[PDB]
């Protein structure tokens, strides 16, 4: 199939009340990011380096 | 095949009985904004950071 | 196109129900904000989005 | 062409339908609301959208 | 022009249809509604509405 | 030039074709409907609609 | 060549300084009326019942 | 023919320098007015009873 | 017909070697404005109140 | 019906052999602008404080 | 959805033509290149946009 | 359809002329001006317009 | 030369204070009229059968 | 002027042509039709229609 | 070689005797002959000698 | 002036040119066809047109 | 002095009423004719060799 | 009165211009043909035309 | 969920086709070129597209 | 049945804290790897020639 990836992240970070998924970019994948998915399955990337995503990241695998 | 994105933004609140979806401009674009999608298929842009778009966001996934 | 369509100018009489077949909304970076309506025939229209009349059919054309 | 037509006058006698091609309506920022015919030749001619006839033509020519 | 022409004559005889180019019908503004025919070589000649040999004339020239 | 030429003499002879420049109608106000031929040196030449040969030269001028 | 006739008269009085020359519809004409000419050698119908036309008919001559 | 006639009147009196000729409205129609024609033969509106339009008529007639 | 009228006036002096002929709105216009037309039949739109639209209207006509 | 305008102005010149026609954006528009149409009816808005769209200008109408 | 998808393993034989109902290009800023067909129930199979049997399928697909 | 559509990748190998059906330009707010290709079926494809494969594309599509 | 006539026969009488002359059309001519001329040079048929005519040119060839 | 000047007698001995300086011909309301010159001191001589160097004449002045 | 007036077109309707001043005869090498009258301001006027009304006013006038 | 002037007798010698004022020609139902000179106190002498002198008069004093 | 004569005879006899006196035409003359006076003191010509003009004379002489 | 006056004697003596107020000519008819002037006493005295006096009393009475 | 999953095993007898609801193919990265079944019970089983019976299962399920 | 594997490696190392297992790919794919499980069982790829996926390796089993 399809190997997706994403060259442009978003800049204000996004609410936790929608996010229903978390995984990794493949590592094939020119860039690393994360990816989040709404509740109403809508993808987001974002930059792991930062500190909100793994803020997030920690958040959603802590359940 | 192409990365929409909007430059200007609508300026009245837009009514929510006519929203069906919406999602976010792309990151390479100048200005990041918020696409909302209508019952007809029309799309519409506006500011993420105004309070009504946050409350439409927010009322679609609950 | 290059050209971003506009409009500025308002129309008096409401126009008639059944001709109406899609509608849209002007551009944000326009002077004045408006709604514009397509009839069956791909006649264009402008109206204002304050009056009552224009709430009604866009209420209505939405609700198929 | 930045120029906007306009109607300050209104035919009296209905043309007959055999003739008529397309219809449209005047701008908003006109001073008299107005609708206006094309014949098969191109040929203009205006009208009140107050009376019944012109109405009944609207909605005779916009459908089919 | 800032001009407004009208008709306050009527023809008499029908005249010949080989001759006939364009037509129009007379402004709203004008005293007396009439139809206006104008031959190949650019000579004005009003009508009368009313007759049958007009709205023939006006009817086979806008069909075929 | 507020008057309204008109005529109420028709010739007897028929004009050479090759001098008439122009033609056109009497107005309708008349009391006897004629046609007004014009010569290179504008002298103007009055005739008989009914009869054939006005007709005849009504047609010749026309195409061009 | 060609004999003019007249079927319309005019309302506003004309200025008399700018009458020129004056002269009478032919007798066959439907309406009979007065015609005047400017100092541009344009003509002008009028009205014979009426006084100031003929006032100005006495004016020209004298 | 066509009789032409008058039914708008122009507001700023025109320039001078341009007017050639002029000749007047026919009687039959329902508003009297005067027609003046420029140089490049475009024809204009006028009130006969404003008082710039006599003084360009008597300044073209005298 | 149709009485043509004018509500917009444009801001810059269009190019003199273009325009081939001018004329004045209707009385009946809302408000008086100049209309130019060009070598190609393109009408644009000019206020009368400005200076270089009465000497262009000067210079055409006087030629 | 619709009265068009633009709010972007493009970048680098267009090529002549496409040129069909241009036309001015209504006085009442936001950016006074100028536009061009291409031989397919393709619609280019162009800035008009630069001189190659006054040599455009100049080059459609000679 | 902000995703980009690309293309990084092509496959080996050419896929029947009668399962194929659309193509298309991965984006440019993906890292390679490659052709996306679309089979009748939405199964996508990537392929080698400089082969020769691409090509075929590539000008066979839009006409006609 | 109040959307600015844009293009911030431009492919690689150049594409076939037999399949281009239309072209246009990407408006001027957007970041990176580019060309727009249409297939026969209408697939989108981005091009740089500095390059001579566009001017030649572009050219020789326009001259029909 | 040319020989003038008269065909055509005005209906309201002329004010006598214009007249300053006045002859009679030829015999050959078609219909026989008057001919009257005002001070200014004006010519104008009339109706030698009418009262007004016959009295106008007595009191004019008896003054 | 309401006289209808006419002529009813016929010049024997062709006129110069060096000396004709105009031309027109008698009224429709005439008893014979004749022609008459009009030379360059403003005398006008009358001529008869039928006869062959009058026709020359009217076509020799007329063109040209 | 000076000047020979004749007539060759009769008066319909017999001149008023008031008016009439003098009378005299057309020259016999005239065409036709006719008698002359001259009115009180010298209109000329012709007339039929072989007529019944031209011999009274002939003689009526030398007496 | 119902008269109509007339001329029947010819002059023998040739006249000075340098006190005719005007010319014309006698009637048509005259006689003899002649030539009528007029001087300068507008006494009036006859001539034979048949005659060279005659056409030299009158076209030396009609052309200027 | 000045010698008058005579080149046209009239054609229908004058009326007796009306003569007063009668003469002859010179010797001189081309043809010789006689001149009756009428009573108005107006001259007119008659041929001599016709019988009316030697009634005339014989009766205005006895 | 039509009395023909004709000459058939010339005086000898040159007449005085002084007393001359106007002059013309015999008639054609006339055997001799001569000069006539008129004095300031309205009486006619007959002169040669051949000799010079006469000639130069024509010219100089004729524009003076 | 970034595996790529892969098989390297291949089934030997037909599988029974009324149970398969959808088909892939393996990854291009793949060791093997195979192709992927999945039945109704969410079970994936491989086999060999040379196989003829792989083929007709293919364009089987594609179509109807 | 399918046998999965792995033929891309991640680049950052993972956090541990999320990480829960751990298994093996299979010998007769072309590349071995080894595979982390987080809390939610989610699986990411990674080199086991690599310190860092040692170092959970080994800190998890103990």
């Amino acid at each position: 199939d399809t190997t997706p990836c994403c060259f442009a992240y978003i800049a204000r970070p996004l609410p936790r009340a929608h996010i229903k998924e978390y995984f990794y970019t493949s590592g094939k994948c020119s860039n690393p990011a994360v990816v989040f998915v709404t509740r109403k399955n809508r993808q987001v990337c974002a930059n792991p380096e930062k500190k909100w995503v793994r803020e997030y990241i920690n958040s959603l695998e802590m359940s």
